[PDB]
């Protein structure tokens, strides 16, 4: 219809406050948002909208000229303090929507800002109590997916216990502004060179994410989960599948996602011997952050062999890719900014240097994202079945990694990575 | 075999003394050159060795280490005065060749470093005196291959009246170094994509030329011919027959340049109304030579309006190519030095920017021309049925613009061009 509510459930949390209020604040004030929509936050510590509103419009770029949308928009706003497991929180919470202008047959969804810990209990209560009677019920659900095949399997039947796939959006928006972006040529780039893109003319894949910056005092987040998880599992195994994936059936999103599942289905799980795995050393002759160190960072604990770097080859095996190697090349703290997707091709020159065609990158990601979840196109969302692929694809080598704990190779900051890794690219065929 | 003589007629002259002689002598220093190979200039000039290598070394870039294989070459080459039209003349060139260590069997390579005025009587006498017996003769013609339609088939006819096709090397080497890598790349280009590159695919092709230099006071030689004869009718054209051509029948220079000539017969003659004409002033505000303008060169006569920069939509019909068009931008004196071929994609994105592929660009383009010359291979060289075509489509508009002399458009030295060009590509379709 066109009433809509939108509960942000850890509205008081780093999330909320930095990202989700202002770029919901964004979308209200350019008129995307839908005309009768409201905000609602829920989190445990008493608040009101004016702590909400104090603590967080400095994110919100606010000028003098838009004051008045501004009141406006936190006219729309409300929110209900109670627990995440306490039911009659949850009821107070849904009598409290049901009390807004046309609440009862308005559209809801549900932003969990929180801890992925506590989702469990959250989506149980949310599914008895607070779910729409006639309006749909969207959820977004954030990051971390789990960590390895069985956490994500238990946290994803669970969900997929209480809300159907149609209402499950699994958000990623922190690789960048221009992801949505990426992954929408990289499908215009599979629709196009679809006949081309053989075992025939290509000899080897590859997709890279370079970025010159470290942890910046940030490590001790990124040290839970590692490299291949923040940037490889997710985001370039994701456009592996839109450069290897066949014509879809249609431009729906199931569609795509249903090519997209069928490639991960062919991928078995990596192994050691394919995976070079790289930490950042601080750079002795660079100025400011590139001084410090991996484990130079105080957040970083010490003796940590997380990976900050890594270099991965799959296999697709099927008739249209077989022994095409797709190289996902990943690292934190590099020489370039550079996000790439590079197909070598079967030179036959006959003659009396390899060739290569390369595919480089109004809303910014997370707000097309919003948008997305609005509008209701699944497209750029990881469906349940995709997201188990891809940990079965990278649990057993992460398993490995957790319980050997190998050391991994030391490069410099500003540098390319280990030269080992360009050693195991042309193992398999590169330039 | 394995005997060889490089006869440069016309050897006195700029051309010998500036590039040829400094190219020949850098294959023979690189050991590229056959080892039998001699040198023997021609003209009427009386001159000795000691005078060609006295007014020709400098260009050389001889260091003092590669002293003796110098000597070597220098004792290899020759030197024969006489006439042009002098049957005596070329009677002593022919016994003086004959006279060589085995001459009579060697292979003889005629390099026509000659006003294209005279080549009528040179490939005459060449013809019923010093052609070889036993080994292969091949002759180089050069620059201006004609200046129309009328005058390029009299030469074209009169020197394949005769030499057979495969001994006419037409040579064009000066538009850049990598003009030899900007066909083998396109060729290449056009045997992977040759499937997707069809008119459900691309709505507009388009080939830039651009330099960011003006003539620099040698505007007097391009006043005769104009932006369309120096750079669109022979590189440009080339190029795009090597865009739009079908797969040949193999790698046969002969095959490749009869799907060049098909796809050539396939275009109407120019009109005027697809045509943007420009001339380049000088840049008030820049320094050098960018201050001067066209007319402001010495060398340019007065009331010049040769254009320094054309656009021409043309139009391949066939099957393959129909209502497709290719956009030939060219000019001298502009923002960038830039070489490219931009095919833009029909985009069929649903959503709730056009596409376009790009392709840009050990021996030098003159080197590798001359070693092509002396394998055999008629791979960079334009066919005679291939100029007569080019010719064809531009003769009528060449015939309008010297009769009604129409003022070309002003643009500023560093910049685009006019304006009116990007009006015309938006006509038929564009960005
Ligand atoms: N790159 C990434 O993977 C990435 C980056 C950023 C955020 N995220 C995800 O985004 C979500 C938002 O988290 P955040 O970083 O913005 O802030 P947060 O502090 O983690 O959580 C926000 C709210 O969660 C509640 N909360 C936190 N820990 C809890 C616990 N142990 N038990 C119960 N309630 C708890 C608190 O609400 P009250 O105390 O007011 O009740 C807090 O204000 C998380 O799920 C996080 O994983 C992921
Ligand atoms: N971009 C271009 O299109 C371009 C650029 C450069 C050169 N070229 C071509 O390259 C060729 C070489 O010419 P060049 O510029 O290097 O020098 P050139 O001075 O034009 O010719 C070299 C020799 O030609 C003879 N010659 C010149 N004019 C003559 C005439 N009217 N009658 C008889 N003999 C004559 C002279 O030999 P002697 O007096 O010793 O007998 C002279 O030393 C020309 O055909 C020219 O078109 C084209």
């Amino acid at each position: 219809s066109d009433t809509h509510i939108f509960i942000i459930m850890g509205a008081s949390g780093d999330l909320a406050k930095k990202k989700i209020y202002p770029t919901i604040w964004w979308l209200f004030r350019d008129g995307l948002l839908p005309e009768n929509t409201f905000i609602v936050g829920y989190a445990r510590s008493r608040l009101t909208v004016a702590d909400i509103r104090k603590q967080s419009e400095p994110f919100f770029k606010a000028t003098p000229e838009e004051k008045l949308k501004l009141e406006d928009f936190f006219a729309r706003n409300s929110y209900v303090a109670g627990q995440y497991d306490d039911a009659a929180s949850y009821q107070r919470l849904n009598s409290h929507m049901n009390a807004l202008h046309l609440g009862s047959q308005a559209n809801r969804l549900f932003y969990l800002a929180l801890p992925p810990t506590v989702y469990e209990a959250v989506t149980k209560n949310i599914h008895e109590s607070c779910m729409s009677q006639i309006g749909w019920n969207r959820i977004i659900v954030e990051k971390p997916f789990g960590r390895d095949l069985q956490s994500s399997d238990r946290l994803s039947n669970h969900i997929s216990s209480l809300f159907r796939e149609d209402q499950i959006y699994r958000i990623d928006h922190y690789l960048g502004k221009e992801m949505v972006q990426n992954l929408m040529v990289l499908r215009f780039a599979n629709r196009i060179f679809g006949p081309i893109w053989n075992r025939d003319n290509i000899a080897c894949v590859i997709l890279t994410f370079k970025e010159p910056f470290g942890t910046e005092g940030r490590g001790g987040y990124f040290d839970e989960f590692g490299i291949i998880r923040d940037v490889m599992q997710n985001h370039l195994l994701q456009m592996l599948c839109l450069v290897a994936m066949e014509k879809p059936a249609s431009t729906n999103s199931d569609d795509v996602r249903d090519e997209k599942v069928k490639v991960l289905k062919c991928i078995s799980e990596v192994q050691a011997n394919n995976v070079v795995l790289g930490q950042y050393v601080g750079n002795p002759d660079g100025e400011g952050e590139a001084t410090k160190g991996y484990l130079d960072d105080p957040t970083v604990p010490r003796g940590s062999t997380t990976a900050t770097f890594a270099a991965v080859v799959l296999y697709v095996e099927n008739e249209r890719w077989d022994g095409v190697p797709f190289i996902l090349r990943c690292g934190k703290a590099l020489n370039e900014r550079k996000a790439e997707v590079r197909l070598q091709f079967h030179d036959v020159a006959g003659d009396i240097k390899r060739n290569e065609l390369v595919i480089h990158v109004l809303p910014d990601a997370y707000e097309r994202l919003i948008l997305d979840v609005f509008c209701g196109s699944q497209m750029h969302f990881v469906r349940s079945d995709e997201l188990r692929e891809a940990w079965r694809i990278f649990t057993p080598l992460l398993h490995q990694i957790e319980l050997e704990k190998p050391k991994p190779i030391p490069y410099i900051y500003g540098s390319r990575g280990p030269t080992e890794a360009d050693e195991l690219m042309k193992r398999v065929g590169f330039q």
